[PDB]
């Protein structure tokens, strides 16, 4: 469950057996994200810290902070793949709310034209893109926490 | 003034004219750290993010991240110029704390190291002028070791 600021691996819900990865984990900005086989133990690339950067509770916004390379999850365009490019930590862009869908969370891009973290095609096979796109309702928009 | 996260300024106590500033302000990691002036209005090199990572309250850690760069705050050796290397947001030497130094007031402040060893944010030499080296350096709440947090 999410707990607020702390490491997480991020899991997609229709594929629990997969997570969050940073893809090929390397300390060159810029990376593109999609899901990955979650193994036993994640590799730190699969794991995120959640920082505090504004409000609180109910108004919290976060970065999403990639644990191995320190570059902050980002969305670029709409319907796109999300990437963790060296950008400010003020950039609304690479800034996210964690909300319960309904245990079970949507991760929303503070700018709302870029919409909330989602699996393309409804993937749940290992390496599918994940995309900032407008909110649905569905299923392949919603997330699991996992404290690490 | 100090309110937790958010983007400030941070002001050595003993020259409130300067701010605390990543050299040059260029992208690649690794900058040190010098106090400069602040200017009419700051660079993005010398704002930074406080970002919550742990604990709250009186257990919290913050990442103290450079606005322009991304790059993390972080103290590499005892007595010697902090930088903004690339590194780990778990990493202890990048993690701070945040503490009034003295009690019944809310205004001043130490920023203290994850790694006790490595001490406090501290102003070389009790410097008073623009360029000076910014250490983590042992800790002894001296004024040289003291800071505002200005935000808009």
């Amino acid at each position: 469950g999410f707990k607020g600021v702390g490491t997480y691996e991020i899991v997609p819900y229709q594929a629990p057996s997969l997570n969050l990865n940073a893809w090929e984990g390397k300390l060159e900005p810029g990376a593109v994200v999609r899901t990955y086989t979650r193994g036993d133990k994640p590799s730190d690339n699969a794991k995120w810290q959640v920082a505090l950067v504004a409000g609180s509770g109910d108004s919290a916004e976060y970065l999403i902070i990639n644990v191995h390379s320190g570059y902050f999850l980002t969305a670029t365009k709409e319907n796109h793949i999300v990437s963790t490019p060296q950008i400010s930590p003020t950039d609304p862009s690479a800034r996210w709310t964690i909300k319960p869908a309904t245990e079970v969370f949507t991760i929303n891009n503070k700018v709302s034209e870029l919409g909330q973290l989602t699996v393309k095609d409804y993937s749940t096979h290992s390496g599918a893109d994940v995309l900032s796109a407008s909110a649905k309702t569905a299923d392949n928009q919603k997330w699991y926490f996992d404290a690490k």
